[PDB]
């Protein structure tokens, strides 16, 4: 049938699963590389920098998706003043037209860290991942490393299932006191935010113990974190890079994670031990 | 890209090998058909093929894995026929041009960590008591899919409720490859095609035409209704020496949450001795 209107150049709106699948692949016919940035709308500084990393690739064109896994205009024109050429923003029923039937399950890492308050979330997640890959078929599909739990679980999608998207991965965008962009960072208050800090800094503390070993980086984080008030700590783990346990020297993963009054925040960061 | 001798067969172990040589072949117009099996190759496998060789321009790609997900443990992986000889030489009899045999290990090098979680229809009729077997299938059959991708894959009908639950597999996860379901192969006197048959002996044999017998009086029984369809298959079943229905059930074709209408479809599952035949049929209801 007829491939669907797309005019190189300026942004592209689609809602139709099978509108964005037959124009990206009209597009890669015609020597582009699709990169796909997911968001759930609300677009942010972070989101940004996953564009600009998308649109560095030469021959790119970018895809990126709003859905919210169960505002408007001000998203697209972002999008528009980045240079985006594809927005995809499909309806539930246009994801579910079946309703929840097959599903993804994660391995057991989803169980872990942030799988204990939200046990399914990450099933979630890693369903409407796998079914934005198969509509879009990118070349590459862009995350940020905040969630990085999640970051993990997709590249295990992507290996266990022999996808043929590359996963990248790119650094967290940070306010100027180093507190990690999210969406949530609006409902603290004046004290919340100020005592918020404290789970970057005791990261990146940490980061400078660790020449001295993984107790010391450990230690320094907790320390941070026990200076500030009102934050309770839910998790504090030092992993390897694939978040299973840390060798006792290598690479690893320090992650975080915190309540402050009602806001669940999360942060991480790379650690090199010794 | 490793080698690939056009109207040879080239078999290939490694995923990236035949990733490799699929992409490139598509790439130069041939549509890339995937018939996926666990070998132990009879009639109706090559009914498979000779659909996929059909389809003008295709190249053929045979899977022959014998997938350690779906099998539940009491023995029942160790004892699946391997026939390996055999299944090679009767691909090449056909024309096959790619057979891809990978090892255990090059399909789960992490063993078991993401799956696929079939919907509610895999805990009924076969998942009933296998609560974990389509979730193998489903997972193997992805994998394969993202291996190859193929423009097309076919499948028997004889297991159907497999069948249905991979369409969902490819609706509910965007899949961009069509599913072909290809009528069961049968022998003469109606028995289903299945590389189970060589497990029953002689009066087994004999006895295990009653699943066709009875599936096909129910069809011609189906103008008088449902209750006449089932009690016509139940009587042949019945009168069979020694043979055990697991069940036997009429159901709408998609086996999912709504009730019979026009179109149905009738599943058994019997078992001869040790051996558990699968059969079904389509049935109109009155009209
Ligand atoms: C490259 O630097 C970053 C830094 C933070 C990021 C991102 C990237 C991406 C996200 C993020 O959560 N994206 S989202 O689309 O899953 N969704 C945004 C709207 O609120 C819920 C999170 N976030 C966190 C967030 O927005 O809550
Ligand atoms: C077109 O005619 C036919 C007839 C029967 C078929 C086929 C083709 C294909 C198969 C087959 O693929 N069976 S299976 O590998 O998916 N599997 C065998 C183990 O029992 C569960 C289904 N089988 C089923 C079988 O060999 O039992």
């Amino acid at each position: 049938m007829a491939i669907p209107a797309f005019h190189p150049g300026e942004l592209n709106v689609y809602s139709a699963p099978g509108d964005v699948a037959d124009v990206s692949r009209a597009l890669r016919l015609t020597g582009r590389r699709v990169m796909l940035v997911p968001t759930m709308g609300a677009l942010h500084e972070g989101h940004l920098a996953l564009v600009r990393a998308a649109k560095r690739v030469p021959g790119s064109v970018v895809v990126v998706s709003i859905f919210v896994n169960p505002t408007p205009d001000d998203d697209l024109a972002q999008l528009r003043a980045e240079g985006v050429e594809i927005a995809f923003t499909p309806t539930t029923a246009a994801m579910y037209p079946d309703g929840l039937r097959t599903t993804v399950q994660p391995g057991p890492l989803a169980a872990e860290l942030e799988g204990g308050p939200r046990p399914t979330h990450f099933a979630g997640v890693l369903t409407v991942v796998l079914k934005l890959l198969q509509i879009v078929r990118p070349d590459r599909v862009f995350f940020g490393e905040k969630d990085y739990q999640q970051l993990v679980l997709i590249r295990q999608l992507v290996a266990d299932f022999n996808l043929d998207v590359a996963v990248v991965g790119v650094p967290t965008v940070r306010e100027a006191d180093g507190l990690a962009m999210s969406s949530r960072n609006r409902y603290l208050d004046p004290a919340q935010r100020a005592a918020a800090v404290a789970l970057s800094a005791a990261l990146t503390a940490a980061a400078h113990a660790a020449t001295a070993g993984a107790q010391a980086a450990l230690d320094a984080a907790r320390a941070v974190l026990d200076a500030a008030p009102g934050v309770a700590v839910d998790y504090l783990e030092l992993r390897d890079i694939g978040l299973g346990p840390m060798p006792l020297n290598g690479s690893g993963r320090l992650l975080v994670a915190a309540r402050l009054g009602t806001t669940r925040l999360l942060d991480n960061i790379a650690i090199e031990i010794g």
